[PDB]
């Protein structure tokens, strides 16, 4: 596959988070939302990762210091199209440019890879989902099947204002192409701002093809504007991790009362009781039993160990066959 | 708005509660069901709050001693109409009389205020909800839109026995009017008891108008006859409180595993982990972090304090920047 | 009612459990799945309980040593029909033979009793459920209402491949009859194996009647092939136990955060807070209060005792009016 860079849009104010911490730094399973997106970008092979931010520059730079990111400031809040224009000067004409959002944390590498496979030569790869209630969401215009553009809800007509397929806002296309379309955006809009969604029509008019793809899960493209929404995505992710673990052979006594905020390495026949929380990197050897309510953090627990209820195990390497607690 | 008194009906036996404690004293989020209703009545401005009880007089008087209630005994279990008759002698002819139930704890002040606004001069304000399965629930009779009466299920005909709009049983009307209708109730019924729902027709026949209103939430009018029903309402309330907190900026790591049984005052960027229980009046300063499983009761926790997992903090005022526990 | 024996089919490999412990020994609420089935069989009065197993003979014999079971080995994995043939030599011609599965743990005695009542003289009693998505499940063939046979999905035609009523695989019939049909099974099938479901047609052809019955709950007939499925059944069972307790008068502050893995004996007005786990045989006297997160195991707790949060009470008999913990 061709070289590619990634643009991560994190320019919003995050007002409904009612917080002093930049919205995209709020954590999902212990890792900042944007870090989840940055890791997926790196896993894909992004040659560069451009991060476009509104305010909170210092906090962001401070928090993401361990990553090699190209910081792109968006002086004013003029929308995604305007934000992409600020990054455009850094796009190579050889590479594909994938655009993601710092507040859509669960987007999977697997899905982004198919989006990358479906991008036609000279065209665009568009990620979309079938939602019955497009109210608010931008609608996908098609002609005899093929994608023609996107019509922003406020700009959609009653007639088209009931199209079901929705724009996730995630897409990929060649850098030179992107630079071209981005230059041709305009403000004579519902809200005097450049619409990034316009590049879809611009590319259709140039006679280029735009292929639409769908994610395995709707959760992969859910965005976060407030804490009620983050908690909801947190639950979906925990639930997904729990199901994978049970299918993989780890007995969770109640997957709805389990939280993994890190990386779990486990052996065979491990049992985890209710309300357990796993943090950082944790390894549980074969037949380890974790009592209800334990918090295991950055520790390695040997084969056959048993941890009593409500034990906090931190920065510990525990010898095999251990018996931790009274019970 | 006009002066008004409130009648709280708590006359049932509560047999399906299988308890020695009067049903309406059973708690929802730490406060007796009837106390929730009594507080909503006081918040509305009730000049008087009449409490109609079957047995358990002593326990009730003992438990509600800190309230200024007019105790109305209903010697025998002859239904709501009969119960209202026992209170009627205390209604002023100047005031409106609002009738509520001691076992419908979540009725909101906001809703009762609109019910009070929709009551026509000389008429009745009726609270009703759209339920697809009126089986058991009394049906709302209408003619060209306007309310005509209520037909008790056992007294409803197959034809009308499929009306969807249901009678919540909560209503408001002038005291003199109420005294009049109440005097004209009869027993030649399906069960030889006075039907309070009859006053609706009686008032229609007098050529007076009865306006129907709906609550913001169905939970607001759910009644409790057994503990399975109370637990269900407890969960709905907890869930509602959790959502408000998250939207207000408090990070709950799992709103489904959080319980507020009192009043929470909080600052900015507070984090509450799973399985935390808040009781009585609690204040959490800015950036306080509550570890998983803590029980915070009648305490004040200073800015920046961190409470380790499974800590019980009671009747404590904790100094800012505190570090409570091992972790 | 007539004498009857039971055949418990536990011959599968349990590959998707990814465990060294035989699938049917995995626990549901603290008791092995097969033990649940064995207890229901004994409660019904089974004169004998034949256990048919594939591998893991030693572990099974070791684990079920306290039961008087007739061990029937199924040398190769040739399906249920073949498995039943291995047990057939032990069926009496006088008794009814009920067949159950070691991995369908929640089947209730009540339901099995009705299945036993609906079995016609000389016929079969079949347990079936209405499922909209028979994909995979064997379909029930009927003619003018009466059952005619079962058609395995892979052997079902497009036309019949959309019958809704499904075969739970649980059935009962006379031993002599069973011995006869079992002898007439064949391999010229979709997968060269004997189909136990064939006995339905064989019995119809002999002009005998087969009556179908349904369980109170769909959970009663759900089978377990992997740990995600076991956890799901665990939750359903816990939820059912919690509801019975609340309806019976025990206040559970959150039935979704309660686990009973044994037998609870309780008095009046007991209160159990969130995240409590009950194990083995536990008795809670009148008005006992269990704080959040306690683990009560094989203990008796006297009237009026109060147990503070996160207390583990094990193998203890606690004197009445006790105050256990700091709070």
């Amino acid at each position: 596959n061709n070289a590619m860079s990634v643009v991560i849009l994190a320019a919003g104010k995050g007002t409904r988070m009612y917080s002093d911490l930049p919205k995209v730094l709020h954590t999902l399973a212990g890792k900042a939302m944007v870090q989840h997106v940055i890791d997926a970008a790196n896993e894909l092979g992004a040659a560069h990762v451009h991060l476009v931010y509104g305010h909170g520059g210092d906090l962001l730079k401070q928090a993401l210091k361990d990553d090699n990111l190209n910081w792109v400031l968006q002086a004013e809040q003029l929308g995604t199209g305007h934000a992409m224009q600020q990054a455009a000067p850094f796009f190579a004409d050889d590479e594909d440019i994938l655009m993601l959002y710092g507040d859509v944390p669960l987007i999977s590498v697997e899905t982004l890879q198919r989006l990358r496979d479906a991008k036609p030569q000279g065209g665009i790869g568009l990620l979309t989902v079938k939602l019955d209630d497009p109210t608010g969401y931008g609608r996908i215009t098609r002609e005899n099947g093929k994608v023609t553009g996107i019509v922003e809800h406020k700009d959609a007509t009653d007639e088209q204002r009931q199209i079901q397929e929705i724009n996730t806002g995630i897409l990929i296309a060649n850098g030179a192409d992107m630079k071209r379309w981005l230059a041709k955006l305009t403000n004579n809009n519902a809200q005097g701002e450049y619409y990034i969604t316009d590049i879809i029509a611009l590319a259709y008019q140039e006679g280029r093809e735009i292929v639409a793809v769908h994610p395995q899960r709707l959760s992969e493209v859910e965005g976060v504007n407030n804490r009620l929404q983050l908690s909801r995505l947190e639950r979906v992710y925990q639930s997904e991790q729990a199901e994978k673990l049970l299918l993989a052979g780890v007995m969770l006594r109640d997957p709805a009362r389990f939280d993994l905020r890190g990386t779990l390495t486990h052996g065979r026949d491990v049992e985890i009781d209710t309300n357990v929380i796993i943090e950082g990197n944790v390894t549980l050897g074969h037949r380890v039993k974790i009592g209800t309510g334990c918090v295991i953090k950055n520790s390695v627990i040997g084969d056959d160990c048993e941890i009593s209820p409500y034990t906090v195990v931190e920065d510990a390497n525990l010898a095999a066959a251990c018996t931790i607690g009274p019970f």
